[PDB]
């Protein structure tokens, strides 16, 4: 049945390839798409091809690409291969785009996800020339129904001089109604409105994105899927991590420091956080509620088992099989899910009010519990800070999760000093690895070190960390946060030099 | 005349030494006190004497000292001299206490100022045995009128098993009415209340701290002043920084990116930020509004002139000259100042909603614009993060201010890598030194470096910085945030070893 239910707009429909021609070299382009969900697919390809052709002719042809968060092969992948992006923000997971960024070929800045809208309205990315937005359907009165995410779409629509919509047969029409778009000033000119959310499951807006139909210069019909990586089935490492955390939650509850149903749950991107949710789907906490940035396979599983009643996020970010699953059971899941603008899902004011429990993965932490979420060896981008800072700093409890080692044991995820810092000590209270859990609340840096080294570090690396700390305590310039600057980053350099942090 | 207007409570009046006997070895003590204002004076002096006497006898006697923020010689000073503090939080500026912390004799954790009350309520500091609070007066119905700051006093009163009040006749009685204390759930158990502040001058509460009279174990009559080091007159360096910043504001206004009256201003503790205020009091912007953690001399000047209409803060941290000037004309300033609980003055939800401009000092930034506010050489505490994180991350614009060098040119305030990080790149958009102003909005790390190096670094260090960056670009593991791990911290080590960052 017709997805474009507004007759007047049908006159604007055209091939993906024609739409792409609206985008000019130098253009700032805002797109839908949040962590592998709901990004535009067909127009990006056409632009990519046109870009390569122009480049061979010696014609400059690159855009600035601002999104909700990560997209997919069809967008980041295609444009990266074409060398078509001079600037990218705020979050990426595509290997080709990542390579461009790590080669200095595409400039990249990973803003806090909840701040992107406000900075765009402030003009930090320049003037938006194009909004390219994927839709489930266009309503009779011209509402744009989003797809598997909301992201920054409403903001990009407001800002852009011209709008291109992609309407996607693949997205299940029962998506219509799952979204909550608030028409208030969240990220506009101060003073901003109060967003009156006081419960994680509370709706305060409507089902559609609003745009002046006059700004719509093109509409493209599509039938393509959100392409995400599957999640790793929880192995012994992941299960141990879940085990420690569930016990921790259990002891908090027994001590009356958490309610039996805990607090609204945020769970970050990646395999480790996902694995913890798989643990929760059969855990001893009932009537859970999610207030997250993304809903991964594990969270969907919790909704499925009924251990979680409802989940708020800006997107569901699912494996191919789970995305197939939810599209086949959209009737069941649509009442369990609320998709919000990312500046609302990731609003520090709301997160703190609700008392969210934040659970996020990490590259590494140093012995003082500073956290790197992003930059391997301090210089090589993995994905980006994403919403981890939005949640870590605002949450009732901030929890970081990681195997105690990486690359088959050749890297320690607990190091003397993080090569890059995304989350300072103040923003991290709990660390969990397969070795144990460190509870850092109320502790000084030296006290944090003792907990982190003794609980979380891998036995292959523990003595070396203890050695570093003991000698730092003796020799450091100051003793408040003891360091030996000649060797603080030496494990990372050892890896670079030899392929392993383990000495020979 | 009579400061204690509740007759019944008069019976609890006693000498300072006697009150101090209520405080026992191991106790967790919460005190009033924020940026050298409104901290208890006589009871801490008495306590310190008794602590030293005990120690002289091989008897242990130490407390955990939790405050609003920094105190003064009578509290931090005396107790540090006595070696009477085993744990301290969240912010200190006393030189003797700083030494205890940096020698490892006092355990320290500098929590974000806006979060301290909530973490106290969560129980991160343990059970509060004692709340010790300075008061201007006690009202007919037993309300406690705070003095020159509010800080965390209401939370501490709520949590503490016993309460001791110091009624200080030095504090002007017309301070009564200047405070705004909310009974709302700001920092308590989730779900918390919406704090409905939508303008900087808005009152939402009442004039007094509330406490069960049955918890009050002692009242001490005092007469002693807040002690706060004077601000030196702005030197040429500080004047240059203010100049660059004011030019920047003027340009934002002419581009319509700020209103002519700017936005609510937050100005951080320290000489540099205060020097900027001094420039604004004689600049082109009128109808200014303060929404800050603290009101320093510069800000008080503008309220005087009528340049600033109102200033919201948790405390006024004035010089002796300024302290007397306001205690004197309290009738006037009384109507231009609102003093709030620090969990409200420093609430990220409100700071964001109001769109504050944050202006803070810093120790150093690296070429990529990560900021160190706290730890010299990464290990030696200066003061603490304070509210700089609260404001930097939540602000409409986050600006950091510093001389381009430190210690007579022997340290570069722009370094290859910051030895410790308090504010990540995402939390800092504008840097200002006497060398110029770097506007980083919308830039990748490599672009940030080009601006910071060229605009902010001192000419004596810029070639060294460019050389580091150039070789990093060629040799770094990744090129997204290029580093040479072999030398990243080598300037700091050079200072440690030779007293200068310049190569010999
Ligand atoms: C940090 C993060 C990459 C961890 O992801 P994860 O899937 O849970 O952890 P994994 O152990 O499976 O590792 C993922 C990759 O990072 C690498 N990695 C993890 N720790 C590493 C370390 N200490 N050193 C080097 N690489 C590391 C792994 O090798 C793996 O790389 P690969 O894909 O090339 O094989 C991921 O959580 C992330 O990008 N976080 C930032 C955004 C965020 O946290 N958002 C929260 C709100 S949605
Ligand atoms: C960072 C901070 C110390 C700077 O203070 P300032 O008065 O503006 O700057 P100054 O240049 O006068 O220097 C202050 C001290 O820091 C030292 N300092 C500053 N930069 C330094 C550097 N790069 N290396 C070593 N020391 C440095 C100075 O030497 C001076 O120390 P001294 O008293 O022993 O001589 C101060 O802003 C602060 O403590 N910030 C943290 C809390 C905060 O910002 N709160 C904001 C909300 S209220
Ligand atoms: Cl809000
Ligand atoms: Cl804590
Ligand atoms: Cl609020
Ligand atoms: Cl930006």
């Amino acid at each position: 049945t017709e997805r474009i239910r507004n007759v007047a707009l049908r006159s604007k429909v055209c091939p993906a390839e024609t739409a792409s021609e609206l985008i000019k070299h130098g253009d700032v382009v805002g797109t839908s798409g949040f962590t592998g969900a709901g990004y535009p697919k067909e127009v990006p390809k056409a632009l990519a091809q046109r870009m390569e052709a122009a480049h061979d002719r010696g014609e400059k042809y690159q855009i600035s690409l601002i999104t909700g968060a990560s997209t997919g092969p069809q967008l980041d992948g295609e444009l990266a291969k074409a060398n078509g992006v001079y600037f990218r923000s705020p979050f990426n997971t595509d290997a080709t785009m990542r390579n461009r960024i790590n080669a200095g070929e595409t400039e990249y800045f990973d803003n806090h996800l909840g701040q992107v809208a406000g900075r765009a309205v402030q003009g930090n990315y320049g003037k938006f020339n194009i909004a390219l937005v994927e839709a489930t359907a266009i309503t009779e009165d011209g509402g744009i129904v989003p797809t598997s995410s909301v992201g920054n779409s409403q903001t990009f629509l407001n800002l852009a001089e011209k709008v291109i919509i992609e309407v996607n047969e693949w997205q299940n029409p029962m998506l219509e109604g799952i979204h909550d778009i608030w028409d208030g000033n969240v990220s506009g000119v101060p003073t901003r409105d109060i967003v009156p959310i006081v419960r994680a499951d509370q709706r305060v807006g409507g089902p559609v994105l609003r745009v002046n139909p006059d700004k719509i210069a093109a509409i493209v019909r599509t039938n393509d899927r959100d392409r995400n990586a599957p999640f790793a089935a929880p192995d012994e490492t992941a299960k141990a991590i879940a085990g420690y955390l569930l016990d921790f939650f259990g002891h908090e509850v027994k001590q009356n420091r958490l309610p039996p149903s805990l607090l609204p749950l945020q769970s970050g991107v990646g395999n480790v956080a996902n694995a913890v949710l798989e643990g929760l789907k059969e855990g001893p906490f009932e009537n859970l509620v999610g207030y997250s940035a993304v809903i991964q396979d594990g969270m969907l599983a919790m909704l499925d088992s009924g251990r979680m009643r409802i989940a708020s996020a800006s997107s569901f970010s699912l494996s191919p099989e789970a995305a197939e699953e939810i599209n086949n059971r959209m009737d069941f899941f649509r009442s369990k899910i609320i998709l919000r603008q990312q500046d609302v899902s990731n609003s520090p004011g709301i997160i703190r009010r609700l008392g969210c429990i934040a659970m996020n993965g990490m590259i590494e932490a140093d012995i003082y519990g500073n956290v790197n979420s992003t930059r391997v060896m301090g210089s090589k981008m993995m994905n980006g800070i994403g919403g981890s800072g939005d949640f870590a700093r605002s949450s009732y409890l901030s929890i970081f999760l990681s195997p105690s080692t990486a690359k088959g044991g050749k890297i320690s995820a607990i190091v003397p000093m993080a090569a890059h810092v995304d989350h300072i000590m103040q923003d991290a209270q709990i660390f969990v690895t397969e070795q144990g859990l460190a509870d850092l609340r109320g502790l000084s840096p030296v006290q944090r070190a003792r907990e982190i080294i003794s609980k979380c570090a891998h036995p292959d690396y523990r003595p070396m960390l203890q050695d570093y700390f003991d000698r730092a305590l003796k020799n450091s310039f100051g003793k408040h946060t003891p360091h030996l600057l000649t060797e603080a980053l030496s494990w990372h350099q050892r890896f670079i030099d030899t392929g392993t942090m383990l000495p020979s």
